[PDB]
């Protein structure tokens, strides 16, 4: 064992809105990144326990997956677009330190990836 708790959700005291990005965020990027065939290790909380990854959260100190962007998103946590936008950068960033070059996991969060810069390439102006 054992598993952090998951990052957090919700949060009165966090301050938050609705803007026409990150509904994009939701509607358009979040969407394609989840029906990708490789989108399933990355739909929740890294497992060190299940997985028999002791050492993942002692090199990984800001974890974070798609399954809590989602929450974040349909919950209205964030501010802004770039709140986001961090969260899949430190998603695919963490993945890439704890794992190595070449290895399956590595390529999946690199198409992933991919299709994240090609979706935000397209972000809207802020309306
Ligand atoms: C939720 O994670 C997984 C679920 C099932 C399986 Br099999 C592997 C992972 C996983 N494994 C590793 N080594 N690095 C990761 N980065 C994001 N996912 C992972």
């Amino acid at each position: 064992s054992m598993n952090p708790p998951p990052p957090e959700t919700s949060n009165p005291n966090k301050p938050k809105r609705q803007t026409n990005q990150l509904q994009y965020l939701l509607r358009v990027v979040l969407k394609t990144l989840w029906k990708h065939q490789f989108a399933w290790p990355f739909q929740q909380p890294v497992d060190a326990v299940k997985l028999n990854l002791p050492d993942y959260y002692k090199i990984i100190k800001t974890p974070m997956d798609m399954g809590t962007i989602k929450k974040r998103l349909e919950n209205n946590y964030y501010w802004n677009a770039q709140e986001c936008i961090q969260d899949f950068n430190t998603m695919f960033t963490n993945c890439y330190i704890y794992n190595k070059p070449g290895d399956d996991i590595v390529l999946m969060a690199e198409a992933l990836e991919k299709l994240f810069l090609q979706k935000i390439n397209e972000l809207p102006t802020e309306e």
